[PDB]
Order: structure tokens, then sequence, then C-alpha cells
């Protein structure tokens, strides 16, 4: 509308476009960890009851 | 408790349920036997016994 209102404008659309956006990587790491540590105590259990089956652990691949 | 105790309780029942029951039927044979040779050996001094009063062994029935 008026030129001062296009300088508000200008001075918000300033202010909203650096708001400290944060570092989401150690936020998301540890999911992908959390993974890894889940998936090794569910292999575990199935190393020690393949071993109650065969007396034995598997052969590897 | 944790799925790999009731993976080592499932190990041990099976072991335990076959401990290679041996066959006890000559080791009870063997006892039936000598209560008839005992038996036997006892019934022949009653004959005899008896042969020393009449001068003949019993009738029969």
């Amino acid at each position: 509308f008026t030129l001062i209102e296009l300088l508000i404008v200008v001075a918000i659309i300033g202010i909203l476009a650096a708001i400290a956006i944060p570092q989401f990587s150690a936020y998301r790491v540890k999911a992908y960890n959390s993974a890894a540590s889940s998936d090794l105590r569910n292999l575990k259990t199935a190393l020690e009851s393949a071993f109650a089956d065969d007396q034995t652990y598997p052969p590897e691949s």
C-alpha cells in the first residue's frame, strides 16, 4: 500500500527468515545408533536359541 | 523371565526327559523264579517228612 507499509514488511521478512534453525544432526544419529544396538540384542537371542538346538553356534555366512 | 532364559529351560527339560530308563523286566522275573524254587525246596521237606510218618508219600489232591 504505502511506502512505509512496504518498509515494515521487509523489516519483518528479515526477522522471520532467521530464527536460529537448530542442528538436527545429533537428534537423528541417536535413532540410527539405537536401531543397531536393538538389532544386536535381538541377534544374540537367535544365536543362543540356535546353540540350544545344535550344541554349536551357527557357521558363518 | 527373558526369552533366552526360556530357551535354556526347554533345552534342559529335553535333556532330563531322556536319561536311558533301563529295562526292569529281567531284574523282577528273577525274584518270581526264586520264589518258586524256594517253595519247591520247602515242599520237598513236607513230602519227605510225611513219608517218615506213613511209609508213603501223600495221595494227590
